[PDB]
């Protein structure tokens, strides 16, 4: 899994989507995907998140 920070509030509008707030750290499950939706987990929930809403955690420095 890879961490990513939410850059905007996102509200799920389908049952398979995962809501989150700006600042939340999501765990992205299939970062290697070339799709514009990722699968992620946050605070015990999971679902699809939009790729362009998040910033992947880089290596420090
Ligand atoms: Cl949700
Ligand atoms: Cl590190």
């Amino acid at each position: 899994g890879s961490e990513a920070i939410a850059k905007y509030d996102f509200k799920a509008t389908a049952d398979d989507e995962l809501s989150f707030k700006r600042g939340d750290i999501l765990k992205v499950l299939n970062e290697e995907s070339d799709q514009n939706w990722y699968k992620a987990e946050l605070n015990g929930k999971d679902g699809f998140i939009p790729k362009n809403y998040i910033e992947m955690k880089p290596h420090p420095g």
